[PDB]
């Protein structure tokens, strides 16, 4: 019933809807990080600088989440 940790967003604390990855190699939900960077003014969870224009959509993980959604919504 639990959600796999690799699909969890550090911010929303739940399943990622569209995974983006930072140059540092960190993975967030696209919309969860967008609003969070607005609330803190381009600062991440650890207080370090981060802009939304510096992340890309992690494609392979996005594909993996879609597959997970199939097996989850099956139950
Ligand atoms: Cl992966």
């Amino acid at each position: 019933t639990e959600i796999p940790d690799i699909f969890l967003c550090p911010i929303s604390k739940t399943l990622i809807k569209t995974p983006v990855i930072t140059a540092q190699g960190k993975v967030y939900d696209q919309e969860a990080l967008s609003n969070f960077l607005i609330a803190t003014g381009n600062k991440d969870e650890t207080g370090k600088k981060l802009s939304m224009d510096d992340v890309v959509v992690f494609d392979e993980l996005y594909q993996q989440i879609k597959v997970y959604n199939f097996y989850r919504k099956r139950e």
